[PDB]
């Protein structure tokens, strides 16, 4: 029989496994083996360090399965809707195929955020009466949205950009409008070579950017990505549709997958086995066969026995790859032998993208503290005749961000009111870095070791804490004394994705690439080799996907090898969604 | 005889050799051999690709050494006052032994620079008149030095940090003073396990903490690093003493210690060698016995056979010793070895520095523009009782800083202007490293493997070209339109100090460390492994010296290291002037 076998049991290769077994490509008598660096809780309470899976983590007050959570990693999606051909169409599809569609609740955010902008607070319905204080004329009486929509018309000008086909086709023919008014980049230049900052900095200014940095929504992405992606992603036109969560959590999603992957297995005469605790530590070929060695958690850097097969998904992010990569980059390999993932196109498609670090922290609160009447500056999460929302609340801090998901449990356990504080970009890392060490103690862990969100959400210190209490203080009353009247929360923890081995995050597209290309070529590395044999041996994961945001882009990337590389028939109707883009 | 073999012809590595073999430690039948990736022009014109050394590299117009000329890397020193002991003793001592003592002549910054702030034009004479555009009350009229001097003292208290032995003792063992007042941090808190930022922005709010990020002086320094030593190096009573730079280019420095080694060796009878293009791959311990293997620049990840010696100096910093490290971190070892670099005590103590990316773009004018007398806002280089000056003129732009070298040219008929744009700061590496690609083009070197700073400055693209002009334009006009009016360069290169195998323009001594045992324990590693047979393997460089802006650092730590482990008598006075912190 034939053995698949998934490196990493993250969303791509959960959703890889259970697509093998339903799908039917794994019959009686075929092996999928699925190697996880983690210990995730596979198994209910006890069976693991934290719920599944990779950077989808819902975190549980006190570990307890009846309390309210707090997402420490990914948090909502987007429910597909076929009549507009817009939306997380595997997500949605999965979701349903799982039996918890039912689950399905609204994801409400607020019409009216408050915007805590250089010592000022705004809700942003004020802004045509309270300018935000940027020197950007016209822009600071608007929310951000208006200038993220006219920087994205300034780049795709009468270019089609509304499908998901028309979008993947700017990223590659993209060009800016022979009317761009601009002494650095010219009408006509190639968009997907631009920086998006490089030209919204051109276009609006230090404060034009500075603002839609600030007060931009949580979706806008201000980084220095590629311009033609950013463009059609940040504009008027960029694709949307209704969020919602799965109430309960999202982990539960990948629990489920590999629940139902087992029982199916089990009717199908299939052997799906999960090894956990085990990580792939080096990778390369001969000719078509895989070889491959498996580390320990325990000693993650030294090799197991070389271990053979023909199929190999490496379903793993962009910092993960490099760890493996680095086993070999320097080693005398065998004769006749190549070293996949440290040949020159590879490596160059693996840096198609940039990276976004980013930092969680979750507080849980005896009391909704921040609905009391007496706060000067409350966040506005429920209007007369619309539904309850989560925020957000927007500022120009470290702390980026500030959801409140209060009680969200099904109301059985003793009441805690959770906040999502989060922390991201490359300008801050460096900030919140030594707030997750006590004042009191000196670093032990060297940094590139310390796989914090790999074992599940940190306790946050005292120090951490307080800064978290004290960034509120300022948002909702103005006072940085007003920390002393912020109950101390009951539990608060942190998740810190730039630590390896994710590395980041978020993945963004990197100008000076053909992002068609990059997705289409990067899954099955051997094309990139110059008269290399063919190998089933694929990368997968939301990184190089149409979906960097989203746990779509995971299962897409998965989806596109299993049809385009083991000939199966999608779940997905792809007539107006290429599940990647075209060239 | 005794072989000294020196990884790394930098400034530590050249200045180890030249103390080897002028203090007489290096004896007739001796070698010394020095191994340096690069190809720096040590024997004059077509002897390399860059004048040397390392992370200081003078750049001449159109390679023309009687051109006009910046430093595209390391620019200026304090020269050493031996009557206060106050300044870069190894430096200015050097400079004396070298016979260029002649070359020496002031550097003067500007005490009125331009600062151009939320597209606000205020020179800093005149914050009184026109206070900066940033919510922080009192500071917003004032110098930026009066907040960090204010900042310091609320950390230093009574301690006494005006000596190097008081700052080193500050260092380990300096709490908050019991009048500290923060929600944050409380009284006697171990300044150490403190990072400024974090501390800065408790006490001067987002809005106190960006003015100083934005104002502040060419050498202030408002990232997250050790809150203790940021104190006293940001604090009023910061190391001092006269600014002086090296007409010519400080690079002569680094050629005549090559040359004026390789003449004493000769007369000495020591076989002094240094063998470019050829980096150290991978080092290991037997014992006392250094193994190594080298690679050639052209194939730098792949071994030759195993070579040893029993003197081994890693004169190269975090991001060098990171990429040979890796190449024994996932390997099998030989029986009885130590992969020292990947001991858990050397892989925490190198975590005890942080990095700062830089970024110098470097372009040269065929007339002073700057000085026209239409420009708005000139910069003040000329004051009616002061001497000329090179500025800065200081932004909250990417562009932070602006240096105005003019004509520094030694015998040229046409002499151009130069001018020096910085970029730092992990904010803005993203920002910056899209420009360094032809706006026509695709990336085609990984990114990791663009070694552009070893090989030398790299033309600037047109958009890079046209972005500084937009920003010049910008700071000097305040109209992005008036770019037309400044004339295209003569020449424009860059160099990205973040590339490997630099990996940082600055390092900086992290919170939660002990910096003086890091200091004195990291230059000896085996020192940091229980068990460990001692060898005479070293870690030397500005990394992790007392003096990490500076190439005083990279000798001092060069220096400690010959003292303490070769018991040469030292060059310097140390009687005000501790080479590294004593604990
Ligand atoms: C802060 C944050 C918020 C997010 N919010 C949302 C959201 O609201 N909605 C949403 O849909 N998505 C969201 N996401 C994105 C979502 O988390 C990712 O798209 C998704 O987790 C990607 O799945 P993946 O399988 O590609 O990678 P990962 O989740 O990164 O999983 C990779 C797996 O590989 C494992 N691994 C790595 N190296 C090895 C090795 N050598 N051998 C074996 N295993 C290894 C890892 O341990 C991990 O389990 C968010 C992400 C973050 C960080
Ligand atoms: C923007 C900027 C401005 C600065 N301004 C000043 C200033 O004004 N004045 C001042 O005094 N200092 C300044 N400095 C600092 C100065 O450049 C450094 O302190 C100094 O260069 C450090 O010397 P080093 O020998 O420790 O390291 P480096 O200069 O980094 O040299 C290390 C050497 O090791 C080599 N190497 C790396 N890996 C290997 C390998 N595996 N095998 C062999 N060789 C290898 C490198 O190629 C390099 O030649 C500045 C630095 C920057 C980036
Ligand atoms: N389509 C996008 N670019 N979305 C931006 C990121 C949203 C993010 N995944 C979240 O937590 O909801
Ligand atoms: N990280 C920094 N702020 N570095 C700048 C320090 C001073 C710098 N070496 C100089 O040329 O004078």
């Amino acid at each position: 029989g034939t053995t698949y076998t998934i490196f990493g049991a993250g969303p791509a290769g959960l959703y890889t496994a259970w697509r093998l077994v339903t799908g039917g490509k794994a019959v009686a008598g075929d092996t999928i083996q699925l190697y996880e660096w983690g210990d995730y809780a596979f198994d209910g309470p006890g069976s693991g360090t934290r719920l599944p899976a990779g950077r989808i983590v819902t975190h549980f007050c006190n570990d307890d399965p009846k309390q309210s959570y707090i997402e420490a990693g990914g948090m909502r999606f987007i429910e597909w809707d076929g009549t507009k051909s817009q939306g997380h169409q595997l997500v949605t599809l999965t979701i349903q195929a799982l039996g918890l569609s039912g689950k399905v609740i609204d994801f409400n955010t607020t019409d009216n955020p408050l915007l805590f902008l250089r010592e000022e607070h705004i809700y942003q319905n004020d802004l045509a009466t309270h300018p935000a204080p940027y020197n950007t004329p016209g822009n600071n009486e608007q929310p951000a949205a208006t200038l993220f929509s006219n920087i994205s018309a300034l780049i795709t000008g009468d270019a089609p950009v509304s499908t998901r086909t028309q979008q993947c086709a700017f990223y590659g023919s993209g060009r800016l409008p022979s009317t761009f008014n601009s002494f650095v980049y010219p009408p006509g230049s190639i968009a997907g070579n631009i920086g998006y900052w490089n030209v919204f900095y051109d276009q609006a200014g230090n404060e034009g950017y500075e603002y839609a940095a600030d007060a931009g929504g949580y979706t806008s992405n201000v980084i220095n990505w590629n311009a033609a992606n950013a463009a059609v992603y940040n504009g008027e036109f960029a694709p949307g549709g209704a969020f919602k969560t799965v109430n309960g959590g999202y982990s539960q999603v990948f629990v489920q997958l590999y629940q139902q992957t087992l029982a199916a297995a089990q009717e199908a005469g299939v052997a799906f086995t999960l090894t956990q605790r085990t990580r792939l530590h080096s990778v390369w070929l001969e000719d078509d066969v895989v070889n491959y060695r498996l580390a320990s958690a325990e000693n993650p850097f030294k090799g197991g026995a070389v271990q053979t097969t023909q199929n190999a998904f490496l379903a793993m992010p962009p910092a993960s790859l490099d760890l493996v990569a680095e086993a070999t980059r320097y080693a005398d390999m065998p004769e006749g032998t190549l070293d996949i993932l440290n040949a020159e196109g590879v490596q160059l498609y693996m840096d198609g993208v940039i990276r976004q670090p980013s930092m969680r922290v979750m507080l849980f609160f005896d009391r909704p503290w921040w609905t009391d009447a007496d706060v000067p500056y409350p966040p506005d999460l429920t209007s007369d005749g619309a539904p309850n929302t989560f925020g957000p609340t927007i500022t120009d801090l470290p702390l980026r961000q500030v959801y409140y998901f209060g009680n969200n449990s099904d109301g059985t356990a003793n009441p805690v009111y959770g906040v999502l504080a989060s922390y991201d970009d490359m300008q801050y890392v460096q900030f919140w870095q030594e707030l997750e060490i006590d004042v009191g103690e000196r670093r032990k862990v060297p940094i590139d070791q310390d796989y914090q969100v790999l074992f599940g959400p940190r306790k946050a210190t005292d120090t951490m804490i307080r800064m978290v209490l004290l960034e509120l203080a300022k948002v909702h009353w103005g006072d940085p004394n007003a920390a002393h009247q912020i109950p101390w929360p009951v539990e608060a923890i942190f998740n810190d994705f730039s630590l390896n081995p994710f590395g980041a995050g978020y993945h963004a597209w990197a100008a000076h690439y053909d992002i068609c290309d990059v997705m289409q070529r990067i899954r099955q590395p051997t094309g990139l080799v110059p008269g290399a044999t063919a190998a089933n041996l694929f990368i997968i994961g939301e990184a190089y996907s149409n979906d960097q945001a989203w746990v779509e882009g995971a299962f897409c990337t998965a989806e596109s090898v299993l049809v385009d590389y083991y000939g199966m028939t999608t779940i997905a109707d792809t007539t107006n969604y290429p599940l990647i883009c075209a060239c």
